[PDB]
């Protein structure tokens, strides 16, 4: 049950004036594509705060990648779901190397030692009991601007920043029919990056369970998909359409791609 929003004063949306005329803001299966200027974050924050939403953020930091955690976590404190409850789950082979990062109120961090990403996430009962949504991201990244509850939905993928302008035949999907991740050249909506996906805990466990079963089949068969778990994530999202898609504002590399006019904010970016 969802209680009433309170009175709020904000600019009226006008039906004969689009927010953004330069980009597609809705997929053909009526999922929003989240770009700056499409959402009123005050309305969204009220909706999700009224449900006491908790967001889990999963990050893997193995071997040398523990060095990315201080910036990743300190910038998440500045820009990720600020005002909402957050639980960070850091999977690592080096628990003593996780940096001591000061968290805002209502935010917690768990260190999970590991001796894999899809298999590790599909931890199942723990996530169901502790968070409402799960967001799964790469560690070698930093938040530069707002990443908030506008992303949240049963299932989301993020447009890969190298391919958002590309035709489908150029997408680097797995093209061998011998792979569970196979997508032919006349299929595909988008090319999604393995570096930032998420959803309700239930939909994320479905996805990661399905990807993990498909990767095991491929192994048994002596085949490894061209972009590994990302190839399987794309096949999953082709056949199970995400209920939101994040624009490349949400996964960018300024060194490689600059700051084009179509991106009004660079929110979550590669660290050189
Ligand atoms: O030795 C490694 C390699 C990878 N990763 C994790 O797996 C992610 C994917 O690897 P990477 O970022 O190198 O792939 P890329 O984005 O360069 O394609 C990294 O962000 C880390 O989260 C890690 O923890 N240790
Ligand atoms: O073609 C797909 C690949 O694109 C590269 O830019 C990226 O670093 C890889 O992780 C993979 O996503
Ligand atoms: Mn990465």
């Amino acid at each position: 049950f969802m209680v009433s929003l309170p009175r709020m004063v904000y600019p009226q949306p006008k039906v004969l004036t689009p927010c953004r005329k330069d980009v597609l803001v809705v997929t053909p299966w009526l999922a929003p594509i989240v770009w700056e200027g499409t959402f009123n974050i005050d309305i969204l924050n009220e909706q999700f705060r009224l449900q006491n939403t908790t967001i889990g953020l999963t990050v893997f930091a193995i071997k040398k990648y523990v060095a990315f955690l201080k910036l990743f976590l300190e910038t998440a404190e500045k820009h990720f779901m600020v005002g909402h409850r957050v639980h960070y789950y850091v999977f690592t082979d080096q628990p003593a190397a996780v940096p001591r990062v000061t968290l805002g109120t209502g935010r917690q961090l768990s260190v999970l030692e590991v001796g894999r990403r899809m298999e590790m996430i599909s931890c199942e009962r723990r996530f169901l009991s502790e968070v409402d949504y799960l967001v799964c991201v790469d560690v070698d990244m930093e938040f530069r601007d707002h990443v908030g509850v506008e992303i949240l939905t049963p299932l989301f993928g993020t447009l890969h920043p190298s391919f958002y302008g590309s035709s489908r035949e150029a997408f680097t999907y797995e093209r061998r029919p011998q792979s569970q991740a196979y997508i032919p050249k006349d299929e595909g909506d988008f090319y999604y990056m393995g570096a930032f996906f998420g959803g309700s805990v239930q939909e994320v466990q479905r996805l990661t369970r399905a990807c993990h079963q498909a990767m095991m089949v491929d192994q048994a068969n002596g085949i490894e998909a061209v972009w590994h778990d990302e190839s399987h994530l794309n096949k999953y999202l082709l056949r199970h359409k995400p209920t939101k898609v994040l624009s490349p504002e949400y996964l960018w590399d300024q060194q490689l791609l600059g700051w084009p006019a179509v991106l009004r904010k660079l929110r979550f970016t590669a660290v050189p």
